[PDB]
C-alpha cells in the first residue's frame, strides 16, 4: 500500500479544482490521497472515486459548540474524509501548533481515519545538533501514550523543514539518514510495526526528482505539495512509484 | 428601520441538520438577513437558501495564496460565493489569538470587494467592571479607523459581542449607551458615516427578547449565536424585527 498523498495548500478555485479531478482521474494495490482546502472538500469527493482518499489540512480537537472557524472531528468524518492532515509545518510556524495540540486532534480520531502526523526540524536544529532531539520530541506525546494497534493507523509524514523555503538543497544520504533514524524511535516501542509503518517523505518533491527518493529503503511514499496540484505532474508521480513499487 | 439580522452557526451541525435548518429558514421585507456556516458546508447553503439571505464564513487568512494549510482565502471566499465574512470573534481571539493586527490585514483585504465585512469587538468582564472597556474597544477599531476612508468605513459592519456576560445576563439599557458610546467614536471620524453605520450586538439574541433589545435606539441589527440553529426561534426573530 504505497502512500502517495498530494497536499493541495491554500491554492486554486471552484474551476481549477474540477478541471483537475477530471484529470486526476485516471493504478494497481497503491494509495493515492488528496488534502484540498476545506470550503472543496464535498466537491472533490464528488469529482473522484471512492478508491482516492480524501482528507482535511485541518480540524480542531474541540467538541462542536461555541468554536468559531473551526472544523470538528465529528464534522470531519460527516463530509465523508478518509484521512486527516496533523502537524503540518505551516500550522506549527504561522499558527505556533504545539506537540499537545497534535496528540489532542489525534486522539480524536485515533480509535476511528488514518491519522497523517507530520514532522519535522527546522535549519537553525540541524545545524545546532538539535536533530534527532526534537524529532524524538515531536514523537513524544505519540509514542508514550498509544499502542501498537493505535501506532499501525497513524501515518508520519515526515517533512524537513530545514530544506524547505530554505533553499538548502537535500542529499539523498541526509533524506535516507531521517527517515532512518524517524523508523528507530518507533523501533524502540516494536519493530514489526516500526517496519511496517508508512514513513512518507513530504519535502520538495518534483516529477523530475520523483525516483531516486521513493526507491530508498526508508521511504512509504511522499507528501507532495506544490506539484500535486498538476494531474499530468501528480499522475506521473503516481506512476513513478506504482512501477518501482511492483518491480 | 433596517435591521441586519445574522446567525453565527459557531461550530455545529451536520449536511442532514443543515438541510433541515436552511429550508426552514427560507420563510420578511427590505431587511437583510445573513448566515454564518462552516467552510465544509458552505455550499451546501448557498444551494439550500435563497438569494438575499446572506452566507458569509466564519474565518479567513490574509496571506496569498500559496503554501498556507488549514486556511481559507478572501479568493476562496469570493469564490466560493460568499457575501459576507466574520472578523474578529471573541472566540477566535480567545482561544486562537486573533490580533487586532490579524483584524485589520483580513478586513483590508475584502474592503474593496462587494463582501459587506462583520468586524466583532467586545471586552470580557475584566474590563467593563474596571472601567477600561473605553480603551479595550477603541483600541480593536484603532487599526481599522485609522488606514480606511470614510468611504471605506461605509458598507463595515461592527458586531459588539458583550463577552463580560453563565446564568447572568447584559442589562437591557446597559446595551444601548454602549452602543451609543461605539458611534461616538466614528462620530469623531464623519457624523453621518457613524449614523449609517450598522452596528449589531453579538450575546444571546433569543427569542424571548426579540423587540426590546433591537428597539434599543441604537440597536441596528443582531448576531445570533444558539438560536440561529434553532431555525423556529432564528424566523421569529427575523419576523418580530420585520417592522
Amino acid at each position: 500500500q504505497k502512500l502517495i498523498m498530494g497536499n493541495w495548500k491554500m491554492n486554486g478555485n471552484s474551476t481549477s479544482i474540477k478541471e483537475l479531478c477530471s484529470g486526476i482521474s485516471q493504478t494497481s494495490r497503491v494509495a493515492i490521497a488528496v488534502f484540498p482546502s476545506s470550503v472543496y472538500v464535498k466537491e472533490v469527493i464528488s469529482q473522484l472515486p471512492e478508491k482516492v482518499g480524501v482528507g482535511l489540512q485541518n480540524i480542531t480537537f474541540y467538541d462542536d459548540g461555541a468554536y468559531t472557524g473551526e472544523i470538528s472531528a465529528r464534522m470531519l468524518e460527516d463530509i465523508g474524509c478518509d484521512y486527516l492532515l496533523i502537524g503540518h509545518s505551516e500550522r506549527r510556524s504561522l499558527f505556533a501548533e504545539s506537540d499537545e495540540d497534535v496528540f489532542k486532534k489525534l486522539n480524536k480520531i485515533i480509535d476511528t481515519i488514518t491519522p497523517v502526523v507530520c514532522i519535522g526540524e527546522s535549519l537553525d536544529d540541524r545545524q545546532s545538533g538539535k536533530l534527532k532531539q526534537v524529532l524524538a520530541t515531536q514523537l513524544s506525546l505519540i509514542l508514550e501514550n498509544l499502542s501498537v494497534e493505535q501506532l499501525a493507523k497513524v501515518v508520519i509524514a515526515y517533512e524537513p523543514v530545514w530544506a524547505i523555503g530554505t533553499g538548502v538543497v537535500a542529499s539523498l544520504e541526509q533524506i535516507q539518514e531521517t527517515h532512518q533514524f524517524i523508523r528507530s524511535l518507533l523501533a524502540k516501542v516494536d519493530e514489526r510495526l516500526a517496519k511496517n509503518i508508512k514513513i512518507v517523505y513530504g519535502g520538495s518533491l518534483k516529477a523530475e526528482n520523483a525516483k531516486d527518493i521513493l526507491s530508498l529503503p526508508d521511504v512509504d511514499g511522499g507528501l507532495i505539495g506544490g506539484a500535486s496540484l498538476k494531474a499530468a505532474e501528480f499522475n506521473e508521480i503516481i506512476n513513478q512509484a506504482n512501477k518501482i513499487c511492483t518491480e
